[PDB]
């Protein structure tokens, strides 16, 4: 069994295990800020940030025909300082081609370029969407499972606990091909669950980069914070199949 795993109970500036892109920055207080926050202390608009684990992950193996199972957990908070103009755009956990660079910002969350369904993206993502785009269901925010498209194959609306910490657990079981995700708000006790069938060998390349990405709106003040406090991941790939 080829296994990989990392756990950041806190983030440290200078940690070479993480690759920061765009506006993503680690504060001295140990918080990962995906999108920029101006000196006046308010979130900046038109900001896109990502953080990738410095090493690629082996998710499936063509030779043996094995697919890995995996689980990731992280804590984040989104503070929407104003009700108007509408806040945007959200954050997303994703897996895609290695050596990837940020894609389009805004409603594309830094991981897509358009709203088309395209295999070439070879990207899987679990979004926490705060703005209702044209391809989106009317309810926001919502959790979404994205497969080679910003247009989700499935969504679950949830209520935002403004500025409160949210706990997320995403698990993928290779044998059943089920990707189940959960979001819990300790502050209010709210529990949200969402699941869908995802055949990662048909979607992702054998080796993938794993990361988090966030973005704020293109309109002035259409912004919010996207803070991550802790993040862990573990993947197990059976090396053989007899
Ligand atoms: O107002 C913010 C809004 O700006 C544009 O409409 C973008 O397409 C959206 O993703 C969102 O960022
Ligand atoms: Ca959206
Ligand atoms: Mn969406």
């Amino acid at each position: 069994v080829e296994t990989i795993s990392f756990s950041f109970s806190e983030f440290e500036p200078g940690n070479d295990n993480l690759t920061l892109q765009g506006a993503s920055l680690i504060t001295q207080s140990g918080v990962l800020q995906l999108t920029k926050i101006n000196q006046n202390g308010m979130p900046a608009w038109d900001s896109t940030g990502r953080t990738l684990y410095a090493k690629p992950v082996h998710i499936w193996d063509m030779t043996t025909g094995t697919v890995a199972s995996f689980e990731t957990r992280f804590s984040f908070s989104i503070e929407q300082p104003y009700t108007r103009p509408l806040p945007a755009d959200g954050l997303v956990f994703f897996m895609g081609p290695t050596k990837s660079k940020p894609a389009q910002g805004g409603g594309y969350l830094g991981i897509f370029n358009n709203s088309k369904q395209d295999n070439s993206y070879q990207t899987l993502g679990v979004e926490f969407d705060t703005f209702s785009n044209q391809w989106d269901p009317p309810q926001v925010p919502h959790i979404g499972i994205d497969v080679n498209s910003i247009r989700s194959i499935k969504t679950q609306p949830f209520q935002l606990d403004n500025g409160q910490v949210a706990n997320v657990v995403i698990k993928y079981d290779a044998s059943s091909k089920i990707l189940h995700a959960v979001l819990v708000y300790p502050s209010s006790g709210a529990i949200y669950t969402i699941a869908e069938i995802v055949d990662v060998k048909q979607v992702l390349p054998e080796w993938v980069d794993v990361g988090l990405s966030g973005a704020t709106g293109a309109q002035r003040d259409a912004a919010e914070t996207h803070d991550v406090y802790s993040w862990s991941f573990q993947a197990s790939l059976p090396e053989t199949n007899d």
